[PDB]
């Protein structure tokens, strides 16, 4: 008989702080799973990394022993979407105080707190392969300082990279979950579907 074809997408974070991420994932017809424990990663097709304060990330990763399991998840080819500070977890290099980063994307990132006194703002963005008129909500947005040749730039703001992709990794410095525009989440879910397709065949 038949099984569900719904993708299972994890959200790395605490129950009450990731409601908007759950909603964005579910709005696209995927099942959201709040991930705390590393075993919960095994059944997922993809993972959203919302991030949070550096100290909370440090504690969460250490307390739940997520570092190797996260690296394992990447090695299985499962797509991962870092948003806002979650982008830092995917980076190779950090400018400023050191914090958890897995070295998955060829980018150098810097926390907002380190750069300047940038007040939160909203800007219309043109996202390559996703669409125009996407409202990017920048609240405590990290800065992507540099990106290597293998990184696909999807959007810029004031010539700074604000959305990028490298293989199964997707990253943005804004909060796509704070708009009802589902085009970026759909783009990610498409990556997850393609990756699942591929794993099934070889
Ligand atoms: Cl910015």
């Amino acid at each position: 008989l038949y099984f569900q074809s719904n993708m299972k997408i994890g959200v790395l974070g605490l129950q009450g702080a990731v409601r908007e991420h759950v909603r964005a994932i579910e709005a696209c017809g995927a099942e959201a799973v709040i991930v705390k424990k590393s075993e919960q990663l095994e059944g997922l097709d993809g993972l959203v990394l919302p991030g949070g304060e550096s100290t909370t990330m440090r504690r969460l990763i250490d307390r739940y022993g997520l570092m190797e399991p996260l690296k394992q998840f990447a090695a299985a080819g499962k797509p991962m979407f870092g948003t806002c500070a979650g982008l830092i977890l995917l980076a190779k290099r950090i400018v400023g105080y050191d914090e958890p980063h897995l070295g998955l994307m060829d980018i150098t990132v810097e926390r907002n707190s380190f750069g300047r006194q940038r007040e939160s703002f909203e800007a219309e963005l043109s996202i390559k392969g996703v669409g125009d008129g996407f409202v990017g909500v920048f609240i405590r947005a990290p800065h992507i300082v540099e990106a290597g040749d293998g990184v696909d730039v999807l959007a810029t703001y004031n010539d700074r990279i604000v959305a990028a992709r490298q293989g199964q990794f997707l990253g943005c410095s804004f909060h796509p979950e704070l708009t009802d525009d589902h085009r970026l989440m759909q783009y990610f879910l498409n990556m997850v579907k393609e990756a699942k397709m591929a794993s099934s065949l070889k």
